[PDB]
């Protein structure tokens, strides 16, 4: 009948067996990402709408205005007790609210908008489709992932074993096109980050810092050459243990030598188009402990890999 064959066709559409590697990365970065919330949520997830959220936001920005125009703690508290209706925390509700603090919040509205838009087609596709990512298993038998240990275990000052247990390739589409290969000097370098923050950088890319009105290049973009320098920041999640890095062609064109910090860097200085952070050698001494590298362009980035590694200690 026309049901059956509509039934039929169904089947087929709806059918795409994807490695376990990928499936188990994907419940991972959603349970971590997920775990994260629940540490400061009174309300479950599940029972806050995108009407909540929305207006959540739209209540920081008149907070965060009031702030900055100097208005009495009554108005702002009195404004922030509305967020804290739609948005519950357990734990201390900050008396002095800073610009800080907005920030935060405004953030965790984003992680919030997340869950809420993923919970509705297995619960393991409507993840990987809500990425908008396009991850994909590279065998431990093929070339390419000895290639890719090999590049990752190169530059290592410290000798701390590294279990590189899983590599994955991964594209974001609207990424690739905007990437700006033109500019010269492409080179694949590390991103160290939370587990937590993973489902945010798949969905989003790698997005530059808010400058509030904390690095030491500024508000950019930040890699490494060295593992060792990308291990301190890819910090190991409390739901497998495992530790996550991002390997990105960031083309990084002019890119200018520093020795002394700077922290008010919102771009990159007239003339270069990036900056790189010289690190503390025998005869050349720097503020800069290891090798960064920082673009203030997300168009300077494309993340090519994934990498699953984990300690021992
Ligand atoms: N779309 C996104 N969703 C969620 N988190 C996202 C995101 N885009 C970036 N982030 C995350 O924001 C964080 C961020 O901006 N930060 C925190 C880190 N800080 C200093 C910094 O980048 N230092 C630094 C220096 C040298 C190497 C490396 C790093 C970090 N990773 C490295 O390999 C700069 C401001 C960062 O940890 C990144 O992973």
């Amino acid at each position: 009948s026309e049901q059956l064959q509509a039934l039929l066709l169904e089947e087929v559409m709806n059918s795409s067996t994807l490695s376990q590697e990928v499936s188990d990365l994907v419940e991972m970065i959603w349970a971590e990402a997920l775990g994260h919330l629940e540490h400061m949520l009174l309300k479950p997830v599940n029972r806050i709408s995108l009407n909540d959220v929305s207006k959540a936001e739209g209540i920081l920005l008149l907070v965060k205005a009031a702030l900055k125009n100097g208005e009495t703690a009554e108005q702002l508290q009195k404004m922030m007790t509305e967020f804290y209706r739609l948005i519950p925390h357990k734990g201390t509700m900050p008396k002095e609210v800073n610009l800080g603090l907005l920030a935060k919040k405004a953030d965790l509205c984003q992680l919030i908008r997340d869950m809420v838009n993923v919970c509705e087609n297995p619960p393991s596709l409507a993840k990987y489709r809500a990425l908008r990512c396009k991850i994909e298993h590279v065998e431990q038998n093929t070339e390419e992932f000895l290639r890719v240990r090999k590049e990752v275990l190169q530059n290592h000052h410290s000798k701390s074993p590294v279990d590189v247990l899983q590599i994955f390739r991964v594209g974001r589409v609207n990424e690739t096109t905007e990437f700006l290969s033109k500019l010269g000097n492409v080179r694949p370098l590390l991103h160290g980050s939370p587990v937590q923050n993973i489902v945010g950088i798949l969905c989003r890319g790698l997005l530059l810092p808010k400058v509030v009105e904390v690095g030491n290049l500024g508000s950019g973009i930040y890699f490494s050459d060295s593992l060792s320098t990308s291990i301190k920041y890819s910090h190991p999640g409390e739901t497998d243990g495992t530790r996550l890095l991002l390997i990105c062609d960031v083309a990084l064109g002019k890119c200018m030598d520093l020795h002394e910090k700077d922290f008010s860097l919102t771009e990159a200085p007239p003339g270069y188009d990036s900056v790189h952070g010289v690190s503390q050698t025998a005869s050349v001494t720097t503020d800069f402990e290891d090798d960064e590298f920082v673009v203030y362009k997300t168009n300077q980035v494309k993340m090519k890999y994934i990498i699953k590694f984990s300690m021992p200690g």
